[PDB]
């Protein structure tokens, strides 16, 4: 059974965002629309190209009102680290979620338990908990983020008007 | 569990091809790159085009070796009347799968059990057989050509380049 | 196990009549004699004979009080292509139901589970939901719509002069 | 889970035929095309229009090669009785099976449960073993022994000649 | 796991007596002596020593407050058939209970699952519905009516007279 | 499920017979006409009138080759000892099985569960040890040993002439 | 797990006790010091030695405020034979209670399942319902009523006295 | 589910005798009669009146070919202890076992779960290892040793002359 | 599944303090700080060189309000033998827990299966009930008391002032 | 259950050492005395000082024949980054062993499920894999590895001298 057109579960993850940390939980998602990108770890030597393409987006996602939540295995005291560390990680403003626990991570199908990584995968999530749309990928296959941009705007368009041509 | 990096499972579906009907298995799909394009039903009034524009970049496509298969609920019989009757789907030159048992959608989890359709999924499968890429998306949310196009020229060079910084 | 002689199980499928589409449920047969005509798929090579041949009679049949119901495993979507596509079927007055699901197909114990597709079976309902008559043929064998009127006044018959057969 | 276009399912019944019992298997149908004819029960009150019928066709069944099996829950005894007792089933030649387990009844799906009894179906196998034509019909309405052999007439053309017809 | 003083199972069943048709139920056998008398089939070669020897006894049976009940897997119509068939057959007075569903037949325990028939059985049953006495036989093998009858006795008199000692 | 024609189960219990204990086994029943007389309990106040009865008819059994086994849940013990005390049971010249387990009793399917003793059954063994009559009765109710006999006559001409029809 | 200091469970067994028959439970062993004296069978050659000393000493035990009470799988018709046949077990004036089910031997866990008799037990209860001392022997060793009696003494003594500690 | 005439489940415990430890094992109970003792614990305030009957009986079993085996949830280490420290221990002779695991106690079924320690219970295992004797008992009921040495002569002439009848 | 960071298990045991007996649950540990001291068994040949240590340092736990519990599978009654015997033990003013169930010992997974003995090991308890420290040792290798100080001193620091210490 | 005084489980894991990272296994250990240091999480605000009190007494445990290795449910590139940004870190010349699956934290049985992190636990295991020593603190309660030291010289005089302690 697949997670496209489901509620989201309940969660308690601590997070970084620019230079404080914070709790998020599924009560901060309610009447507004999310965005969780899921990547595997910190600190490796693949590109962030993907998280950096996001973090140029980000200006024009807050005007839509959509809010963006990094999630990886890694902790959020590593976060910060990785932040300060990485000139292209230092361009992101939103929060980025660690979950070590995994729980997070397998509320969305999205663990590597082999590796005790996740994969990399996009969800877009509506006011109401659902998904909206989902997209994953392999190591070395990035994901565009003015692809995900038009998703988004389609999504909205889609909530506001029902059953158009 | 996700089925991101998986084995594809066996199947036998008809289907429409340039104006003739054959018959596709896994073993077709071997030592080629194949793309598994899920829609819901045939006929509707929501615009293809999606399936329009994979048509525009299945010259591209075949030059890279990557063959298409565009799978539904609907009979092979009705993917005939369906491209002898619209304009956009006269474009298509790749098979169409008819899928009435939902064998193949189910291999790939990707019913709506109430519906009796498939959701909107793209996959993406190497030679080996394994699934590189998943895009899901709901309705009304298209799906981008160009955007696929690039994720399959991206998981062709990591096959032939593994760990490349 | 028998199906005849048992009242129709509940459902609620999408069809496609005259031009527009609609929701039809057991709520709609109750009260009626409903005939559901099954059939395997649409745009099929073999011809619609005996859709067409129902056409006919189906002035007679709403004149007996007798409502009909083809029934397939493609869409309504698709029915309403088909509609427009062939002449025989543009002769179809009455109700086209898509089950894509197989549910409707499945209550009456009428799937090809390989194919995935419904056998060629028609069968004849009372205004209780009572199943009274049962005709189901392969693929290429015909089923006769001037037969199916000949069961049809015969289950009136009986249902008007009940236990007052064959003196 | 439809029976048409299944094998037939395996049997032994003892049966009546031409003033002597014998015993009748799946093997007896092997490469012939067969027509098992169920009814509820003998001695009814009902008249048998519906195997009379049959009976004056049968010459003409028989040329087609088509061997006919009536088959009813009770014994082959009783079969007996009611051949000599009435004058319609004295026309009768072809072999009347007897099903007091209603074993052979329950492999085509057709037993009334509550009653004990068969229903009125007919069913038409090919050499094959398979079932190419079913009809099913409650208590008071007839089956015309007519339409079953157009029926039979179809099922051998298309057995003998695939690939037909209309478009 | 036997069948001996048990109360029998609730019934309905279709059954043919004196010219007619009738329905009998567990209610009828309630506060009256019963005896189901259980054989295969009807119209066979084997004789019908043992429905004519009961035929026999029946007045004094009758007389005792005693119902007989002769059950089978044939129908009712059959029953009627078989009674103006046979010369022994037309002796029965007692009803002639079809069983086609073989739900009375298995209530008691006594059916030939791969014959679908029933096996020669005979069961006396009180006026509370409690099985006194059983008697089961193979094919071939007679079931006597006069001793039957002593049985049914012996079981009215401890009815009549329990802890009597000897 | 009906215990008539099927094959006894094996068994080994302890018997007492002629003033001294044995060891009975199904074995000893194999290529012999068998009797397995059930009845409840030991020096009980009812009068063992069919116990003697059947001892009367002991020296004509034996003369047709059938061999009577008298089964109770008392010890073998208690057989020995009410065999002297009684003059009825004196008369006994078969075997007298204990089953205290009650093993042997509830292979023939007749034990009272809540009372720990077996009900009045009786059973006729073929040599092939197959169950070819059964005779049970209530409290009070007397078996008859000249019926008995009757019935294994019966048995035994059955057996050595299958498929009899009277004319 | 041990049956020692734990509630004896209920039962309802019949008993011969004196000339006449009786209905022992759980009931009647409450508010009073209980006796199960367990043996395998009567009418055995082993001599009754052990039933024939608490026979003895039984005057001095319901002075005490002890019942007794002699189990065993056979029926309490046997113990009335037994009682009348041996000389010893005519000294008995205690209840003798029959367990052909053998539900008061699994009770106390004293049953020979294979053998379908009790083992030699024998077992001493408050009036709690308690189990204050267990004693189990093999075929042919004696238990002595002497240690019997002292040990119901010695339990008499500590529910009056608890926590006696010597200096 | 009783514990009579059935053969001794195998075993591995420490045990204190005559001043030295040793380990004693089911091979050890082989082709020679055993008594195993369980009392619940040492240093107890109640009187060891039962092991000093033992003690004092020792000699007469040990002609007879009897093992004793005193046996406790207390550790060897303790037995050594308590030997030493009470008198009347220190009559004791024979193998005192410790068994902390309580695998000897649980193999007997005389395990008190709640309390963590055994029951005062008796047994008497022939060479073949079949418990021919069981003996159990509350707190404060005393066992008696001279009944205890009466049924293992009983136990040794039945074992010697078997189906005397009397 | 550590043991750490959570609240200890409630228990129920007998212990010897002072030359008297006492029985000590979870109750009493609670509001204070806890110290829960296993070691495998009494009347051992190694030195109690660990026990002697904790004996001379206890004047200065009871000072931070740190109460002892030394824990072993032998009985209380065995410890005040040992008390008495040994001149190191002798020193012992806090409680010596017997466990002969295990139940304690096994609240802290610190039982030896195959030998029935506790290991060598060391549990923190504060007034919450919640684990701060284990210290776990194998047999030959000593637990420093001194070392068990300094562990309960940043225990208690931690818990009146958290926020520390050294970024 | 306690987890001393047996076999150290099975594992694969990741681990950085000394600029380069490298695969570290039970095939590793074997041989040659380990001690597994685990630790919760790497850039967290409390101090590393255990960590670099370890890293101080490595040149004197790789001279007693030991091998460290630091375990954390982070990843071997972070366990690499934490490395270039701390002094205190940069110390450290042995393996840092990444865990993300947790497999070889539940080996130790030293994981907190609420928190996704290790314990502060240490372990040492001696040649064979037997772990012969457990320490495990709360957070803010630091290890000493003086004393660690220590038990590791004891742990080794055991290992020389067996059964020969405490004369």
């Amino acid at each position: 059974m697949s997670l496209i057109n489901t509620k989201i579960k309940p969660f308690k993850n601590q997070a970084f965002k620019n230079g404080e940390f914070i709790e998020i939980t599924e009560k901060d998602t309610e009447g507004r629309w999310s965005v969780f990108f899921f990547y595997p770890a910190d600190f490796t030597f693949v590109c962030p190209t993907e998280l950096g393409d996001v973090a140029d987006h980000y200006e024009e996602l807050q005007k839509l009102g959509v809010d963006v939540y990094a999630v990886s295995t890694d902790t959020h005291f590593t976060h910060k680290a990785w932040h300060s560390s990485s000139e292209t990680i230092a361009k992101i403003k939103y929060a980025m979620i660690g979950d070590p626990t995994g729980a997070l991570t397998r509320n969305f199908d999205n663990m590597r338990e082999d590796e005790g990584l996740a994969d990399r995968a996009t969800f877009v999530v509506d006011p109401q908990g659902i998904i909206q749309a989902i997209e994953v990928t392999a190591e070395g296959i990035g994901r565009d983020a003015s692809d995900l941009l038009r998703k988004i705007k389609a999504a909205q368009y889609v909530a506001s008007h029902p059953g158009e041509v």
